[PDB]
């Protein structure tokens, strides 16, 4: 019945999403944080501060589903896409606060740090991990969050803690 089929499909989505996240975490240069957020660095920026929770950030991004299909991007929006960490999904909240201006990272966000069991916007199904290419162009008024030194402490610990 439709209700048992819904349960089966959500168990399927949960299982294959977990597989995706384990594969991305296993990449030789991927870094996994305690929350389950995984990232690969693409470029290192020259900025010296990360944004605070409420700093306005201009981000150039592309979002992909776990099959690789692009579902959103700055390019499609036309105008500059700006966000505060406290406005966005938890995986972005966490990543932005560990990025400085000019950083470009590939994020692999487990479903519980994205849209969870609900999904979103009619194109992100329940239980989806998400992949993003994120470049932090600028933080309005410079950045009031972590210093580069503090960011480096956190990210070095996560590299060193790799299982
Ligand atoms: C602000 C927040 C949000 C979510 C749901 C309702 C209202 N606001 N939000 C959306 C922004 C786009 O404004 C975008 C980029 C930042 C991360 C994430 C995000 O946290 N997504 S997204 O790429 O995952 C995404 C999700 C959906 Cl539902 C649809 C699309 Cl087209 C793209």
């Amino acid at each position: 019945d439709a209700a048992s089929h819904e349960e089966r499909m959500n168990n399927y989505r949960k299982r294959v999403g977990r597989l995706f996240m384990e594969q991305k975490a296993a990449q030789p240069d991927a870094v996994k944080l305690p929350s389950g957020l995984v990232f690969q660095r693409i470029a290192r920026g020259s900025g010296k501060r990360a944004p605070a929770i409420d700093d306005k950030c201009e981000v150039h991004y592309t979002g992909r589903l776990r099959d690789g299909t692009v579902f959103d991007s700055s390019r499609e929006r036309g105008k500059p896409t700006t966000f505060r960490p406290n406005e966005v999904i938890k995986g972005w909240t966490e990543a932005l606060q560990l990025m400085r201006e000019g950083d470009r990272w590939r994020l692999f966000i487990p479903y519980d740090l994205a849209y969870g069991v609900t999904g979103g916007g009619g194109m992100i199904p329940p239980y989806s991990p998400l992949e993003f290419d994120v470049e932090l162009i600028s933080i309005k008024d410079g950045g009031k969050g972590r210093t580069a030194e503090e960011v480096d402490e956190i990210l070095r610990k996560a590299e060193e803690d790799r299982e």
